[PDB]
């Protein structure tokens, strides 16, 4: 009947992906895992996704699919009305760049697995792993101010005046400085970016803190 | 087309393959990441993330990224597809390739092995657990959806090469580098044996490039 999103309230992967589909008006019901419990290593999760990890898909009949990319990409492919790429391939390829930036070389060395590794392996408090965390935020944060402030690209959002993957990606990657408290006061382009992507009802309503689990 | 990049990097492993099975000539910029050439002022006008590969196509600013880059050349040049044409296998041919492209790799490149080192004062034998637990992740991940999911054929997603494999292999000869043991991942094993075949991969092979040890 509709598409099914298994995902959870903090999770960046899960909010770039329910961006996407609020701003394509794809109807969707998400199923809210507890990462922080291990829902995602239960049997029945890892028959859905043996990664253990959020989103997983399901668009009606057919295996789920996972990977927030691969994800926005297949929304891309299969529901065309409202475009979240470019057309021309250098301005596709730099959005795709700067959107793996945040997903390839920020985001996975954040993820809570890395968090709970860093630990239990080493000893290390949550003080200390936490500066594990905040130099992979200040890292990505520092390359995306600098391409975005110093590239020709650049527009309203960071592939010309279109929302575009890169911009879902920047998002899930601001909305965590907020979560993890990472100053922002250095990165001006980022932030005005951010807020131009969050001013938008589709990006607004996909937020972490309105979805099941948040805090206040 | 000229790249930027460094004989044992899996990111530019990735790209370089697609260059051969497309038949695109190229130049290689070989850096040396360890003398930290990735971290000069020069370079980083190039990519200011300071990693390869970077990649020049004619006149226009440099492309990053490997699974940008691939999807470029996809979409520019001709040669042999690395995409299927349909949606469902695109979309899976991408989630194998991002276990790694997203998940695993990232974790192992020298820039977080030198923090884990210098930020937390780990002797590098204690550093390469990290590594090596990220490896293990990734490699029973792909086992597990390779070996139980049916759109594995003789390759990742089907019985033609796709980024998913580029991606697969682009781990597989770090197994062998880094010293993990595979034997608990057959059907990888049997899958990078099929890519590894294949004359374009092994010319782009990271122990097969200048800069590698002899
Ligand atoms: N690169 C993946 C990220 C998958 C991932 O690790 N997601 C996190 C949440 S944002 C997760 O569910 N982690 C579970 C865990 O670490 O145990 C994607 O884009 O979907
Ligand atoms: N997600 C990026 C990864 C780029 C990357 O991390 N490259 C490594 C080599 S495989 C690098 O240059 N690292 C520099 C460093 O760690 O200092 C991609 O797919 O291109």
């Amino acid at each position: 009947s509709m598409v099914k999103m298994y995902g959870n309230w903090r999770s960046a992967a899960a909010f770039r992906v329910r961006i996407a589909l609020n701003l394509k008006g794809i109807a969707y019901e998400e199923v809210f895992l507890d990462l922080d419990a291990g829902d995602q290593h239960k049997p029945d999760f890892l028959a859905i996704n043996p990664q253990g990890a959020v989103p997983a898909l399901f668009d009606g009949d057919g295996p789920p699919l996972t990977q927030s990319l691969a994800i926005l990409d297949y929304l891309e492919e299969t529901r065309t009305g409202v475009p979240l790429l470019p057309e021309e391939p250098r301005a596709r390829a730099r959005a795709r760049s700067l959107a793996q930036v945040v997903a390839c070389d920020t985001h996975p060395l954040y993820v809570p697995r890395v968090r709970t590794f860093l630990m239990e392996n080493y000893g290390l408090p949550r003080e200390r792993m936490l500066e594990f965390l905040r130099n992979a935020f200040i890292t990505g944060l520092k390359t995306l101010e600098t391409r975005l402030s110093n590239e020709a690209g650049t527009g309203r959002f960071c592939q010309g005046d279109a929302v575009s993957h890169a911009d879902l990606c920047l998002i899930s990657l601001w909305v965590g400085t907020g979560i993890f408290g990472i100053d922002t006061a250095a990165y001006p382009t980022v932030k005005r970016i951010s807020e131009e992507v969050l001013a938008l009802d589709a990006v607004a309503r996909a937020h972490p803190l309105r979805q099941p689990g948040a805090p206040a």
